[PDB]
């Protein structure tokens, strides 16, 4: 229950690795995920050693009490990770082999400015801080690193698990402390998002379009108010359900746009009949009809001129 | 203590049974489900045997922190098991019959590509790790496999509870891991579906179809534009309350079908109005007539050929 | 440490009795009510038999940890209750009188069919598995059964609290198990439902029966349509926030009655018009007279028949 | 282990005190609130008193397992409180001094018959059951009953925070039970209630009194049926987010009343018209001219009613 | 097991330090925000004072169970800290260093009058109460406090995390207690909120204003009563999903405007169509094309205004 002492003055290698077991619960609100995996720790403790022939054992196996275990702790958790300690293996040298299954909710920043066609890079930071007698320093086994071939994201694309194999090392509260980077890539499954939130959302822009196929006023200021409260209602239908993003992003960009052509279609209708009234249907008629191509056209510019800023 | 030494070179079985007292919370949205079960395991350690004459005892009592356990763990749950050990018994040959009550909220994928004719296979995988000592293999007693008649989940009939008999044994960071798939066979409950959701969704498209009967714009304009308008607000109404599915369902597409129509119901309106107002008012009542016809007739084959697509 | 030895063959009487201290969050969705109750057991133990006079108390008291204690536990809940042993008190001739306070989240079905004028049946049931040298039986002691007069559900008449005195003795895993059956009844009290939730609902159906006094089209089309998105807004407003009931309730088939309203009333407008325009005013007027009477009486004559299936 | 013995046949009388730390979570739907507090326990146990001269020390400290604690629960509490013991003095005459500081989730019924002008009264009762040696009796020291300054429930005024002296001492299960009853006297602080909810939803009511000052019956139908709309609309934004009260509220009364008043203007618009198109304009013109004086008399009356009921 | 002694009769200092680790989940409705922190603490016990030359080692390492720590709680938390002791450390003198990291939900109260350009000090409270045989008095080692870098809020800008070096003692319970006060310091991301919440509500408002350029009663009653079921609409889609704020903020005061503003555009709308129909189209005429005018500008100088009294 203390470190094991150096040969020389070098620090103590504990070499990890995570494997994934399963991934669930990725929220967006709360830009956290919460995963179950195996933690494989490999370090050595001289004073562990034997002799396989007086013991009559090739590997001794411990309860994690028995013998000194570093403590290693994620920096981006939410609470500490819940461990459960599946095998301590210690074989003649004194090297020990630890293995442990935890689960952890992890805090991992997203950014949704190309939503829904984003990809994310979610985070999980193992640390140890080095002792009063020694220096500990992390390592990453990558023979011990991987995820279960089933492991899922429902709407999302895993595409790999990765460790970046330089640790951090830096001094924190007059102490070393050794950082590891394990990155999961994932990347948004946005099939039914044309279907289920752009098609519709298009369509009653287009439902407020044909007032320029009409002189009627009344039938006018029906058509495009009556389409904005369809495309607000619709909005509320299709809300995200987490605050509002405090950057612009791209799907934010297009709603925003919407907006701006259904008070600039009312624009065209109020002043249309205003022409039409100020005795001008010279002027009310080649505007409407200037507006069937104008607002198409503008539409599809703003689009790309949007998707070349967010891609 | 280690594991029970083998007789010959054979691994070690774990008979063992899942019996479910109670089922709840299956959350659609997050794709997991709360279980309350008995898990019960069998195996023989001959350390363990005694001679009922000279013990006096034909069955001994053991205490979990005094006899080898073997750690069963589930691959697909959140965090570990809440357990409870409700028996250890042993038996003058060195049998021993473990008995145990937990709680998991267990994680199991669900397809709703037949929603809501859909049925859902509810996976529940036992592991145990092997040791360097011995192999451990994981074996199912049918007979022990069960569920509590009273076990229920509000719209859905729990057609049965079983397991696949043959474990996958399996190599997992240098060690053996025997895996046992146990599934619960769940049918979903659809009935009120068709008179809460699907009936009143329909009257509100027939209601934008009587614009086939009228020549007023005004009229169909406040028609196809307000039936959108209840139709959105009804979708809200009915709303899943769980993210949009990542891919596209059954009644994901029928929805989909019916805000086509409302935009194809508004290009019929404006066209009949265009030819009216530009002297071709034969033209304009000839499609107004043909759309009587042909609009449910689409529908209607449009729907089976969804049906067939999905089923 | 052992279970109390018979006197004869006979097997060990737990005499149970639960007292609610408080009830709360019944949450229908869930299906489950939390509970804060005593739970007094009573069994007879010769081993802890004395004689007063040498020992000089009338009542001994022990620490859980001190004497034998039958493990009961509750079938229907989410996970084990949250109990503290309050007192254990030992009477000269062996009889244990146990007593604790727990609190526990109870699953228990309920049936929305003749909501929101229901009565349910909330069950605690009690369980005690038989150990290896003798059989525990269940039994009820009716003096130690009741409820605190402050216990409360709000929205709810706590009608009883009762237990079924016969145990359900079954084997389990090889093992006798004695269950016993508490009940508390309850029956809504919603007052407040009917002008809340029926009397604003039938008033926007009856604004839309004032187009059979109006041969104006445009006007009729913006009373029928309009009336039906108040409708379908108000329903969202008194959402119940549980998802739908599987089944087919009473206050369901009466919103379902309404929504088939909307849709006839709109067939008579339509069919008014229709006939109107189709030079047969005498067909339109006498249709437009008739649904003045028919509406209202179909309506009230529809109700009392699902009145009457439901009651 | 043991409870102290009397010096004549008097019960042991534990002096109490809660002191609020921190006042949170006030969930009205629940009537549930999270208190941090201190919970001060004064007692003599005169087996505990000693000489400072022989013992060398004026006080002693024990850990809670040392000595006898009264078990102190509180009555309407979720599960018991999460308890942290911050000091035990033992004082040479025997006399303890016990201090815990504890959270725990009080259930307190509320009355919303007076909403948003309610003030409640925030029950905790501190209980003690008597044992076989001897009665255990409650006391409080008004002194030591308080609350830290900066406690705080967002939209409320805490006045206080005291204890009825008088201990309600009744049998349970055959034992002595003291019962204090704590309470906190919360008032509402119903400040921008008038500019957000009352305010705004008296304009949509003013909007549709308009269709006294029209002729137009598609004006007149659009006035009222759209501002019903609005109104039921601005409902669902102003929802409570709580299942509606069993009981008839005052805000409850004046919002049933408002949809009264939208279904009498719709009968008056409808009576109007049909006056008017079956040649009786002077009817007509007569009830409109009446009904801009009747629909404000009669709803500023109708209210001064419902505000003389309720207050 | 008891505190150190006083040299004179000085009381003990506990310098107390906290690094931020991570901040997350900043909840607006609940006032709380849950932080991941070191906590370090230092103080001189001379008991545990040693000769190095004897000893040969620089500092002494303890387990917390083995020498006497302070107990440091925190005041405006939910329940008390999860708690992990990283390190303890003795070194010559007896000045211990203790090192642990924690998470807590810490309630902090937020004022939001100036939303969204609002800025918050979200506090830590550490507090220590003094003991029989001395006073424990808490102070700030500046080199202690600190914050990772990677801290983040989504929608805020964290401005600082410091320390009010002189603590609030006081006497509490007849005890004294230093109270320490740790400010974060967090000003609100408000980019997204102009294009996403401002500019679309004002759009819906301008559309209410082509009422100015119109004649027709029909159209002007379907565009202010339309626009006023979008704003409410765009309300609801845009809704804070926190209960209410008790006081009035100045995104409360616009909204509030906008209402205003609706109303005042129905009775322009209303005095122009009576004064048309009571044969003054000369009233009617100058009356709408003022408020073309008044509209615009008594708004501008409103927000002003208002505005002018937030800042
Ligand atoms: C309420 C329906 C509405 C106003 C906007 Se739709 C909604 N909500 C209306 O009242 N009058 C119309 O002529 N058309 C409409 O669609
Ligand atoms: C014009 C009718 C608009 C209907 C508004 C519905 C508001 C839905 C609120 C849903 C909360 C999840
Ligand atoms: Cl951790
Ligand atoms: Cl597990
Ligand atoms: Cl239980
Ligand atoms: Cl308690
Ligand atoms: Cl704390
Ligand atoms: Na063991
Ligand atoms: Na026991
Ligand atoms: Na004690
Ligand atoms: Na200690």
């Amino acid at each position: 229950v203390s470190p094991p002492p150096p040969i020389a003055d070098e620090p103590l290698t504990v070499n990890t690795g995570i494997y994934l077991i399963e991934s669930y619960s990725l929220d967006d609100c709360a830009e956290t995920f919460k995963v179950n995996a195996f933690l494989s720790l490999s370090w050595k403790d001289r004073r562990l050693a034997f002799d396989p022939v007086r013991s009559g054992v090739r590997v001794k196996t411990y309860e994690p009490e028995a013998i000194w275990i570093p403590e290693i702790r994620f920096v981006n958790v939410e609470n500490a990770r819940d461990a459960d300690v599946v095998d301590i293996s210690v074989s003649p040298d004194g090297t020990v082999q630890y293995l442990e299954r935890f689960s952890a909710r992890v805090l991992s920043p997203l950014d949704f400015r190309r939503y829904p066609f984003d990809s994310q890079t979610l985070h999980i930071y193992l640390i140890v801080r080095s002792v009063d007698t020694r220096n500990i320093v992390l390592a990453v086994d990558l023979e011990k690193v991987g995820k279960n071939d089933d492991v899922f994201l429902t709407g999302w694309d895993i595409e790999s698990f990765t460790a970046v194999v330089k640790p951090a090392n830096f001094a924190l509260e007059d102490r070393l402390e050794s950082k590891l980077d394990y990155q999961l890539r994932i990347s948004r499954q946005y099939f039914s998002y044309i279907p289920n939130i752009i098609l519709p959302m298009l369509f009653i822009l287009f439902i407020s379009w044909t007032a320029f196929w009409s002189t009627s006023y009344e039938a006018n200021v029906t058509l495009v108010v009556s389409t904005l409260i369809a495309h607000i209602a619709f909005n509320i239908l299709v809300e995200t359900n987490c605050p509002k993003t405090p950057y612009m992003t791209y799907t934010g960009a297009i709603i925003f746009m919407i907006y701006l052509f259904y008070f600039v279609a009312v624009i065209e209708v109020t002043v249309q009949h205003y022409l039409k009234v100020e005795s001008q249907p010279a002027r009310a008629a080649s505007i409407t009809r200037a507006s069937r191509i104008a607002f198409p056209v503008v539409f599809l510019l703003a689009n790309i001129i949007l998707a070349f800023l967010f891609f």
